[PDB]
């Protein structure tokens, strides 16, 4: 009688409509309703036999779009849940887990794809007639050897009209065509690559492959993560179940790809960013009924249907991209964990440097893990008092042109683009901290100050280091002064390019200085690289953000064992004020895993996430100011409500690395519902705002 209907509004509420008598339809199927005067496409998430607004104003719905519900009931109850813990409108949520072409309110059903091909006729004909019809026995000497698809004409010289005139001629017709994998599907022979770690961990996951398990597996690289994955799978195709995989947005490549396409002799589907609405929706539906054995995509791959899901894989498990930065902003991770828990079926985390996040669930009861086992030279070097030419020292450019002479390809890394600096003495190493609280300042040179994150303080940028009396005080964390302008100059005529994602010519070889802000794809090799050179060690070790470590061992865990892999002795060069830096020393020299013990015991000092949870409320006011006034009268109205425990922590309005808000808290369930109450009523217009739950800063 009366339907609750969510819809793509920024609203965080449904709308009811009445339901006329014979339109069936359940929650979780499409609706077009009247929303004005115009027409709008909605969700029904409840259907009730009672009464909520005003009666009288009830609109009817105008079509019932689905006959079954286009989410399963435990991706349902998932994009409830949700919305709920990301503070999110339920009608946005519920849309952006759909493609496009459902969104618009397009049938949920395959669309049949034509093609034209040659007649009887057309194949025998003369081809000394259509010698003077321009196009057409070029379409028709097409349509001789294969049949042309539609969407494929507008890359041909031959139009539509050109082949609907062969049409009128009885030469050219119109066709479209019509798939069970399980049946003959051959679960391979006894062919025996597995060794005895990884069989065990295969063997593991498979005797506990009928109900919920997450499992880490954590294995350096080449160690056959990705093998156990094949493995696994095998298994769980053999029970004519799915698998979803998920890579990092830079992790779908041709040869991943092939990898996949030719290990399993059942349909495997890509999600890759060059599909259009129509493939896209082909794909779902490919899932949803069970067609496609194997579905790998990224992160918005979490949302597909599957007639029985049986493991889920997310490989570079540590990966950013996992988390989305705009809109509703979701970890794909967690989610997924979320999603394997309420189908009861495995979830299979793969890195070689695992979140700390995902350390902290093994260390305590949330996920087993299992290990995988099976030479480069390191040099750290003393920036203190050392002249710099393009933020390179004088040992670092001596070690890297007997690399390019020698004729091979030489990495620099740095800190991206954008990111706040820290504040140094380049001749004695004295750091900028704030008096009140242990914390480094960040350096905001364009507002002419130092500024404390941790707390709230106002000091003066010094012209001397109060230290050691030197001008030399440094900004680190900085690498978008166009690098190449000064190291053109430094090494003549060597070519200089990019790695962030034409540039084949980094294949050719050769003298060649690569540059890189971020970690690198996987099975992505850059064989002839030979020395690598961290630049701005300090950047990580200093920066007010405290994940900056975490970034920085992942990313030389990662290129530690890519300088020329097996061929030639490749070299790790770190640049830093600080070579004796605690936390540096034990990355290493004792590797990812003690840096992330050492740093994971730091964090609970800190009292911060995995052991906290935490809560960003951002604001860009045009006005620079006002704005964070805003945000001081939604600390308050977040103090006193229900819920204070003297445990929940607020940071005062701060101004983001745009202002910020910080909430902490010991319990993720306690903090969800403080949020949920201090949202549920706002005092004051908003006209300046975003609320990031489980934020990565990055
Ligand atoms: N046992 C193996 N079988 C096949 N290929 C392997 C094996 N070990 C390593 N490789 C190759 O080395 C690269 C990385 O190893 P991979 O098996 O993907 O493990 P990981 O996922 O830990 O990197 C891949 O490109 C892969 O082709
Ligand atoms: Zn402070
Ligand atoms: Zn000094």
């Amino acid at each position: 009688s009366v339907a609750h209907v969510a819809l793509p509004v920024p609203l965080p509420r449904t709308f009811d409509y009445l339901l006329p008598e014979g339109m069936a339809v359940k929650a979780g199927c499409r609706v077009r309703v009247p929303f004005g005067k115009q027409e709008r496409i909605g969700i029904v998430a409840a259907v009730s036999e009672r009464s909520e607004l005003p009666l009288d104003e009830l609109k009817p719905v105008a079509e019932a779009l689905d006959d079954e519900p286009v989410f399963s009931t435990t991706v349902w109850r998932l994009l409830m849940w949700a919305a709920e813990y990301y503070h999110h409108p339920i009608g946005d949520v519920l849309f952006h887990a759909l493609p496009v072409m459902l969104r618009q309110g397009k049938p949920a059903s395959a669309t049949p794809l034509w093609y034209w091909f040659a007649t009887e006729q057309g194949q025998v004909v003369d081809l000394n007639g259509l010698k003077r019809s321009r196009k057409q026995q070029q379409a028709l000497a097409a349509l001789r050897q294969g049949k042309i698809w539609r969407h494929q004409v507008g890359e041909l010289e031959f139009n539509e009209a050109a082949l609907q005139a062969l049409r009128g001629k009885g030469l050219a017709e119109l066709a479209c065509e019509a798939t069970d994998w399980r049946s003959a599907y051959s679960v391979a022979g006894e062919r025996l690559r597995l060794n005895t770690e990884q069989a065990t961990a295969v063997g593991a996951i498979h005797s506990a492959a009928d109900r919920f398990s997450a499992w880490l597996l954590a294995g350096i690289t080449g160690s056959g993560k990705t093998e156990v994955y094949l493995s696994v799978l095998e298994n769980v195709l053999a029970q004519g179940r799915q698998a979803l995989v998920m890579v990092p947005e830079i992790g779908l490549t041709p040869q991943t790809i092939a990898r996949f396409r030719q290990r399993f002799n059942a349909p495997v589907e890509v999600l890759h960013s060059g599909l259009n609405d129509s493939e896209r929706l082909s794909a779902w539906l490919k899932a949803k009924n069970g067609e496609a054995a194997i579905v790998i995509g990224t992160r918005s791959s979490l949302f597909t249907p599957f007639k029985d899901l049986g493991v889920i894989v997310i490989d570079e498990e540590h990966d950013s991209s996992y988390k989305q930065q705009e809109g509703w902003r979701y970890h794909a991770r967690d989610l997924a964990v979320w999603r394997a828990h309420s189908e009861q079926i495995p979830i299979i985390l793969g890195s070689a440097t695992p979140a700390l996040e995902t350390l902290h669930n093994v260390r305590q009861g949330k996920y087993r893990q299992l290990t995988l086992s099976k030479p480069a030279q390191q040099h750290v070097l003393d920036l203190k008092g050392q002249p710099l030419q393009a933020g390179l020292s004088p040992a670092l450019i001596s070690r890297m042109r007997q690399h390019l002479q020698a004729d091979n390809q030489v990495i620099l890394f740095l800190n991206r683009r954008g990111f706040a600096p820290a504040l140094l003495c380049h001749d004695c190493g004295w750091i900028a901290e704030c008096p009140r609280c242990d914390s480094y300042y960040t350096l905001h040179q364009a507002q002419h100050h130092l500024r404390c994150h941790h707390c709230d303080s106002q000091r003066p940028i010094p012209r001397q280091c109060p230290s050691c009396g030197s001008t030399h005080l440094v900004p680190v964390g900085i690498g978008t002064e166009q690098l190449e302008q000064a190291l053109a100059p430094l090494f003549p005529e060597v070519p200089i390019s990019r790695i962030d994602r034409h540039l084949a010519a980094v294949h050719r070889g050769g003298a060649r200085i690569l540059i890189g802000t971020q970690m690198l794809a996987k099975g992505h090799h850059f064989p002839d690289v030979t020395l690598v050179s961290l630049l701005d060690v300090d950047g990580a070790l200093f920066s007010a953000d405290f994940r900056s470590a975490e970034r920085f061992a992942q990313l030389y865990t990662q290129v530690s064992g890519r300088a020329g892999r097996a061929g030639k002795q490749g070299e790790v060069i770190l640049q830093t004020h600080h070579p004796e830096h605690p936390l540096l020393q034990t990355l290493l020299y004792k590797g990812y895993d003690a840096f992330a013990e050492q740093a994971l015991a730091e964090r609970q000092t800190m009292q911060l996430p995995p052991w906290t949870s935490h809560v960003l409320i951002r604001a860009e006011d045009h006005n620079n100011q006002q704005a964070p006034l805003f945000l001081q009268q939604l600390r308050n109205l977040l103090q006193a409500s229900p819920l204070a425990d003297e445990k929940l922590w607020v940071l005062g309005p701060v101004p983001a690395l745009r202002w910020q808000i910080l909430l902490q808290h010991p319990s993720r369930v306690r903090l969800q519902h403080i949020v949920s109450g201090t949202l549920a009523l706002i005092n004051t217009l908003p006209e300046a705002w975003v609320l990031d739950v489980d934020p990565i800063e990055g």
